């Protein structure tokens, strides 16, 4: 029944709004001058970077990098709260639950990162600030190319014009992979994902009826996520070797194995 699929979609959207304080709908209202929300202080160089705490509640590159790192640990926390709400996920073997998160968590971070980006920069501090792509790329090596592959993806991805009710099901599909390395019981995972994929497919054609093959173009985007993740991992191993004094969160170290 299509009707059970819509109920699942409604359930996941509601759980996505409850788990993530900054939705794409809010992010786009901030980014584009809407009166439902307020304007971000823009950071484009070092003076505005230090002017930035005068509005938004060590060297500059390592400080920015370690805040982006604190934020990621926070998103991991929000993603795990979302994941538990995906029907059947808490019912799986605990070891497989850990494996799905470990491998799914960064692909979801960069999907939702895209909600907070345009070609020019990225919202920070829950929408209160905006950090210019040009500033980030001007950071000293090896940090200037830290964010550029996320912007390249985001610009391509934001072109699909997905909204939060689409994204809620898509990030569920990402978690419930079943081709993840080290999974004990693949088949229960594949059964949950086949359901999510049916819910996503219906959602896309009801919400985007004039968008030809949007289901397939979005599933292809999963290729770009995998490559962002693997590049970021390699870049981190270079930062850790040249910056032996920069501390990495154990939660992120446990995932990066
Ligand atoms: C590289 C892409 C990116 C993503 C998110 C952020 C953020 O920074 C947004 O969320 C925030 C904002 C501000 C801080 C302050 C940090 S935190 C600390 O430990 N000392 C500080 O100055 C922490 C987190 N930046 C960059
Ligand atoms: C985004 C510019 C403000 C820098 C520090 C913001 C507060 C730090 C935090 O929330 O962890």
């Amino acid at each position: 029944e299509s009707a059970d699929l819509r109920a699942l979609a409604k359930h996941l959207y509601d759980s996505y709004i409850k788990s993530f304080p900054l939705t794409k709908a809010k992010a786009r209202a901030i980014l584009t001058g809407k009166t439902t929300d307020k304007s971000p202080f823009v950071i484009y160089d070092m003076n505005s970077l230090m002017m930035g705490e005068d509005k938004i509640k060590k060297e500059v590159a390592i400080r920015i990098f370690q805040g982006c790192q604190f934020r990621s640990v926070e998103a991991v926390q929000e993603i795990t709260e979302y994941a538990k709400s995906i029907p059947g996920f808490v019912n799986l073997d605990l070891n497989d639950q850990v494996t799905l998160l470990k491998y799914g968590v960064h692909e979801i971070i960069y999907t939702m990162l895209a909600s907070l980006m345009n070609k020019d920069g990225v919202l920070i501090s829950e929408g209160q600030g905006f950090m210019t792509r040009e500033f980030l790329k001007s950071l000293r090596k090896p940090f200037g190319d830290f964010m550029e592959p996320k912007f390249e993806f985001a610009v391509k991805f934001n072109a699909l014009e997905l909204d939060d009710s689409d994204l809620a099901i898509f990030i569920a599909v990402i978690i419930l992979s079943g081709d993840r390395p080290g999974l004990l019981n693949v088949k229960p995972i594949e059964d949950i994902q086949d359901n999510l994929l049916q819910a996503l497919e219906l959602q896309l054609k009801l919400n985007h009826p004039e968008s030809s093959q949007l289901f397939a173009k979005l599933l292809q985007k999963m290729t770009d996520l995998r490559q962002i993740v693997t590049e970021h991992v390699q870049l981190l191993q270079v930062i850790k070797k040249t910056e032996t004094d920069m501390s990495l969160h154990p939660l992120l170290q446990e995932i990066y194995k």
